[PDB]
């Protein structure tokens, strides 16, 4: 027991993200809601948040813990919109290395598209954190 588990290459270290909450988050119907949700997406694997219905600003205020392979990779937060029987949309994302991750300080990511030159809508407010094993 005492042992470790000595084997496998020692990672660089892990990646702490927390997902906030949302701002000026588009509205898909036209009443004025929607059922928006964040998907984190590193490495191999993924995880989502809870989706929630008849809200504009999602209070998700979750945390998600990732495995470190490379530190030179980039998470990546793409934040869609459930409908239904139909497949979700693309609402902007955002990329940041975790290079940059300096402090656990809100860090506001404004979500931009495809076309990062430019902006889409509203921002985003995501908290990560860079460790070492």
């Amino acid at each position: 027991g005492s042992s470790g588990s000595s084997g496998d290459v020692k990672d660089v270290g892990i990646l702490q993200v927390k997902v906030l909450k949302a701002a000026d988050l588009l509205a898909a119907d036209f009443s004025g809601k929607s059922d928006p949700f964040c998907l984190l997406e590193l490495g191999n694997d993924r995880l989502q948040t809870h989706t929630v219905y008849k809200n504009l600003n999602p209070e998700w205020n979750k945390v998600f813990t990732f495995p470190i392979k490379d530190i030179h990779d980039v998470l990546e937060v793409t934040v869609f919109d459930e409908d239904g029987d139909k497949p979700p949309d693309f609402l902007g994302k955002v990329a940041i290395p975790l290079l940059s991750i300096r402090d656990g300080q809100p860090n506001c990511y404004v979500l931009k598209n495809k076309d990062l030159e430019q902006a889409f809508k509203g921002v985003i407010y995501l908290e990560m954190d860079l460790i070492y094993n």
